[PDB]
C-alpha cells in the first residue's frame, strides 16, 4: 500500500445505478472517451459506470513527476471515496496496466476486471517506440496536424478499417472530437508503463479477469496480452479480429458483448 | 512516347552477363538497395542485372519539377542506351508504378515484369498518407532520428518481424546503412504516384507479369496489388505472408524464388 501519496481532485462522472464498473482510460484519454461506445451499453445492462480523468489529463494536464504507483493510488482513492469497493474494473492499454498493478497491491478493491490491449512488459520494438515518443516530445518538435493524424490512423486501426474509404474518412474526422494535446502530463504518462518484467507478480492475482487482445494491434501486440492472461491464474484471453489498438472504438459491439458476458458470468 | 524530355545522366551499375533484368527502386531508394538481397540471387541464376539511381536520388537528389512520365522516359532511355530492349523489369512501389506506366506507353521495351508492392490508384487512406507526408516536408519540420526510425519500422515491416526482438534490433541498425534523406528529389518522388484511376489503361498490357503483394503492407495494401493483377490480362497475383512494405528485404528467399520461377517460366 502507498505511503508517499497525496490525494488530488480528479474529475469524474458517476452514471447509473447498480453494480459499479470503474473505467480506466489509456494514455491521453479523458474519462469521456468511454462515453461514445462503452457507458451507454453498460448502463443498458444495468451497471453503474465511473469514468474519470487520469492524472495528467485535463485539469491536471501539466502534472509531472508521477509514476504508475501514483496512478494506482489515485484509482484506489477514487474507489474508496465513492465507497464502491469491490468494483469491476475495465482498463485499456495504460489503464489496463494501472488495473493490473492495482490488483497486485489492493486486490480487495477489484471484484473482476477486463484488461484490453495490455502487456506485462515491453519487447524490443515497443521499448524503442516509447524511446522514440519520448525523444519527439523532449526535442520540442511539433508534428504538423495531418501528419499527426496519419500516425494516429496507422497506429490505432486495423487493416480492414484502413481499406474502408468511408470508415477512414470518419476516423479522420473523429480526431477533431478526440484531440490528444502534447502536454507535460501526456509525456509523464509515457513512463507509466512496464519498466520491468511484471508477469510473475500477476500470478498472485486470484480475481477473475478477461484479457482482450486486438489482432492488428501494433502498440500492444496481442501476444503480450496473451502473456498476461497466461500469468493470471483465473484470467482468460479473447482476441478480436480486424481490430487495432483502438479496437473498443472500432468494434464496439464485439468488445462490449465480450465484456458484458464476462461480467455476468462472475455475478455474486 | 515522350516529346518533352531531356535525357540526364543517371548513375547505374551493370553486373553479370546474360538475359537483362532492370530493377527500379521505390521512393527514396538508390540502385544499391537491390544489392544486399536481389542482385546476388539473380546473378547466381545467370541474369545480367541493371540497377540505377532514379531521378531525385543521389547526384540528382535536388531535382524537382519532374513527373511519373519523366521517370518513365528516364527508364526507357536507360534501356535504349544499354541496348537491352526488350528487358525484364523488376519494380517495387514507385518503381512498380514506373514499370506499369512504361509498359503502357512502350511495351516493346519490356519482355516481362515483376511488380512488387504496387497499386493502380490511391484509396482514401493512402491519399491521406501522401497528403500528410507532403505536409510534413512542406512544413520544414524535421523528425528526430529515433522517431523517424520508429515510423520506418511501423510502416515497412510485418507484425511477425516487429515481435522478433533480434530482428527488430537488426532493422534499426540497417537504417544506418540505408538512410533516407529528406531532399527536394524525395519530395518530388512523392507525387510520382497514381493521381488517377489507372487500372483501365493496364488492361492493354499483353506481356506476362507477376504482381507480388505483401500481406502486412500498409503503404501499398495487398488488395490494391490484386487490382493491378486483375487488370493485367497476363498478370498473376502472389501474396507473401508475414511481409510488410519492405518484404523484399524481410523475406528475400521467398520473393526471389517467386521472381526467378516466374522469369524462367516465360523464357524465350
Ligand atoms: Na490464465
Ligand atoms: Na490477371
Amino acid at each position: 500500500h502507498h505511503h508517499h501519496h497525496m490525494v488530488i481532485n480528479l474529475a469524474y462522472d458517476d452514471n447509473g445505478t447498480g453494480d459499479p464498473v470503474v473505467f480506466i482510460a489509456g494514455r491521453g484519454g479523458a474519462g469521456r472517451t468511454w462515453h461514445p461506445h462503452q457507458v451507454p451499453a453498460f448502463l443498458a445492462a444495468g451497471y453503474r459506470c465511473i469514468t474519470f480523468d487520469n492524472r495528467g489529463i485535463g485539469a491536471t494536464e501539466n502534472a509531472e513527476g508521477f509514476t504508475t504507483q501514483t496512478m494506482v493510488a489515485d484509482t484506489a482513492a477514487l474507489i474508496e471515496t465513492l465507497d464502491i469497493a469491490p468494483a469491476r474494473v475495465v482498463g485499456v492499454s495504460m489503464g489496463a496496466f494501472i488495473a493490473q498493478e492495482l490488483m497486485v497491491v489492493a486486490p480487495e478493491l477489484v471484484s473482476s476486471a477486463v484488461l484490453m490491449a495490455t502487456r506485462g512488459r515491453l519487447d524490443r520494438a515497443r521499448q524503442f517506440f516509447n524511446k522514440a515518443e519520448a525523444e519527439l516530445y523532449d526535442s520540442g518538435v511539433q508534428l504538423p496536424p495531418t501528419y499527426d493524424a496519419r500516425a494516429r490512423l496507422l497506429e490505432n486501426f486495423s487493416r480492414k478499417t484502413l481499406n474502408d474509404d468511408v470508415a477512414v474518412g470518419d476516423w479522420i474526422a473523429m480526431f477533431s472530437m478526440w484531440p490528444i494535446k502534447s502536454t507535460p502530463g501526456l509525456r509523464c504518462q509515457l513512463d507509466c508503463a512496464p519498466q520491468t518484467y511484471r508477469l510473475p507478480a500477476y500470478r498472485n492475482i486470484a480475481a477473475p479477469v478477461l484479457v482482450i487482445g486486438f489482432a492488428d494491434d501494433v502498440v500492444t501486440p496481442p501476444y503480450l496480452g496473451r502473456e498476461v492472461a497466461d500469468a493470471l491464474p483465473n484470467g482468460r484471453y479473447l482476441q478480436i479480429p480486424d481490430a487495432g489498438h483502438l479496437g473498443f472504438f472500432e468494434r464496439p459491439e464485439a468488445v462490449n458483448t465480450a465484456m458484458l458476458k464476462f461480467f455476468a458470468s462472475v455475478k455474486a
